[PDB]
C-alpha cells in the first residue's frame, strides 16, 4: 500500500498521484514536487527525449516527450501509451514486441482484451497459456518472461526462482 | 508491496497482474483466475453493463462493458478510460466531471498535462491550486475533494481529516 519506489514500482489507482514519500492522495503535497507517478503536476518526461522511458499508469506519451492524456498526448506525434493511433508489432512489423507488456494481436496490432490476447496473440501477456522448455521442443518465452520448472511463461518469485529454465531467471 | 485488496486498491507497473492473493507478477498464477488488475485474463467489466464501474489501470471500457486496449476498446462504443473520442465536461458538458480524476480544460475536455490541468482547469487534478474554505471566500473544492484546515484542496490524511472544512472530511 506505498507506492512508487517505497511500494515496488506500485501505482495508486484512479491516477491518484505518489508523493515523495510512496504515499497516495491528491493535492500540493502528493502531486507536487518529488511526485512518483500518477498525476504528477509537474509531467514525467518519456520516449526519444527520455532514452526510451515509458510514461508510468499507461499515460500516452506526446511528441514533445511529455505524460499525460487528451489528444496533445495521445493524438498526432504520440510515442507510447493508448495512443490513438494503431500500433503496430509481430511479424507484420519486424518481431516488434507491444509496449507495457501489451499483447500483439496475430493481425500485428496492440492492445489488451480476448481479441489481442487470445488465439494467435503474438508476444506481451497472451492468454494462450503456451508451453515452453525441455518439454515443449525447447522454445523460450516471449518478453524474456521466465519459462518455469513446470514449462509456462510468466513472471514472479514462481516462475523466475528454482527452477526456470529460461527468460529473466534469478540468479 | 501489495496490490490489490492487499495493497488498498494499488495497482502494478506496465500492466502487471495482481494476483488473488495480493501480488504482482505475469502468468496464469496471477492473470488467471482471482486476478484483481492489470492485463486479466477475463477482463473486467465496465461501464453501463456494470453499474457505473471504472477500468483499473487507465484501461478503456468497450461498448460491451470489458476492460482492454487497442480499436475494439479505445475506438467506436468507448464508454471510460482514454477513449479515442474527446470526452467533454465542464459547463460545457452540464458541470460534468472527467473520469478517473482527469483534469477538465478550460476549453470542457478531459486530459492530463499543463493544457488541462492549467489555468483554466475546471475540475480533477487541477495544478493550480485554488484555495478553498473559509479563507477563500468559502469557496468548496471539486469532486468532493477534502479542503484542509490551511484551505487546500487534496486527498488524504493531512486534508481529510482534523480541520477539514468541506468535501468528503472524516469529522
Amino acid at each position: 500500500q506505498r507506492c512508487g519506489e517505497q511500494g515496488s514500482g506500485m501505482e495508486c489507482p484512479n491516477n491518484l498521484c505518489c508523493s515523495q514519500y510512496g504515499y497516495c492522495g491528491m493535492g500540493g503535497d502528493y502531486c507536487g514536487k518529488g511526485c512518483q507517478n500518477g498525476a504528477c503536476w509537474t509531467s514525467k518526461r518519456c520516449g526519444s527525449q527520455a532514452g526510451g522511458k515509458t510514461c508510468p499508469n499507461n499515460h500516452c506519451c506526446s511528441q514533445y516527450g511529455h505524460c499525460g492524456f487528451g489528444a496533445e498526448y495521445c493524438g498526432a506525434g504520440c510515442q507510447g501509451g493508448p495512443c490513438r493511433a494503431d500500433i503496430k508489432c509481430g511479424s507484420q512489423a519486424g518481431g516488434k514486441l507491444c509496449p507495457n507488456n501489451l499483447c500483439c494481436s496475430q493481425w500485428g496490432y496492440c492492445g489488451l482484451g480476448s481479441e489481442f490476447c487470445g488465439e494467435g496473440c503474438q508476444n506481451g501477456a497472451c492468454s494462450t497459456d503456451k508451453p515452453c522448455g525441455k518439454d515443449a521442443g525447447g522454445r523460450v518465452c516471449t518478453n524474456n518472461y521466465c519459462c518455469s520448472k513446470w514449462g509456462s511463461c510468466g513472471i514472479g518469485p514462481g516462475y523466475c526462482g528454482a527452477g526456470c529454465q529460461s527468460g529473466g531467471c534469478d540468479g
